[PDB]
């Protein structure tokens, strides 16, 4: 495929900063774990840096587009993804493959800011049936992987909120919590060339102790 992944040490201030930012966007959930499971935190496992040449310049040369029809500014975020297809992604690139056909705003690729509503999407829409070997949507013991992606928003449609193409005029969609004052923002992407998958987080969840 041409996708390296290397490892990085528990040393690097580019492992501590991700780690950080998997952690710190933690929230409770409105299904009172049912998709995602019962947890505060994460045990990190992992966390690999997803090398791919031809996938890069990919997004770069969509990257360019995007900021040119925008006054020079690609709008760029890093943020999460939950998948059961994580293992394609990272080998042959996001498209119409890995898009949620139902979801709310629409067939696209969906991001969150908040790892823990990726986290829902590990095992499936919904959590689908849990873990492949206990059944358990909220399997403490079971290794999970999320991806921490580099992606271009452009000029984002915002929906204040309770493949098809973007909205003319716009390059993603912002969906904008309305109700939940905790959440933070999930996004939508219709191509995938604007995005790049570029860590492979490897974790558990973790039983709170209270
Ligand atoms: C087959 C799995 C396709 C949907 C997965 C998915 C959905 C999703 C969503 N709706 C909102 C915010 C993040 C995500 C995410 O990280 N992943
Ligand atoms: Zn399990």
């Amino acid at each position: 495929s041409g996708t390296i992944l290397i490892d990085l040490s528990p040393d690097d201030k580019e492992f501590q900063s991700v780690e950080e930012e998997m952690q710190s966007t933690v929230r409770e959930h409105r299904d009172g774990g049912h998709a995602g499971g019962i947890f505060n935190r994460y045990n990190i496992l992992k966390i690999q840096k997803v090398c791919n040449k031809k996938l890069w310049e990919r997004y770069t040369h969509r990257r360019k587009e995007v900021s040119e029809e925008n006054h020079n500014h690609a709008n760029e975020r890093m943020l999460f993804h939950g998948s059961p297809f994580v293992n394609a992604i990272i080998h042959k690139g996001f498209d119409e493959r890995h898009a949620y056909i139902g979801g709310m705003f629409g067939a696209g690729i969906y991001f969150a800011e908040n790892s823990s509503k990726s986290n829902q999407y590990v095992y499936g829409i919904g959590g689908g049936t849990g873990c492949p070997v206990h059944k358990d949507r909220s399997c403490y013991i079971c290794h999970r992987q999320l991806l921490f992606c580099r992606v271009t928003l452009g000029k984002s449609f915002l929906q204040f909120s309770a493949m098809a193409h973007s909205p003319p005029g716009h390059h993603s969609v912002t969906g904008r919590p309305s109700v939940n004052g905790l959440a933070l923002a999930e996004y939508v992407i219709y191509r995938g060339e604007q995005a790049y998958p570029e860590y492979l987080i490897t974790y558990q969840i973790m039983r709170p102790e209270g």
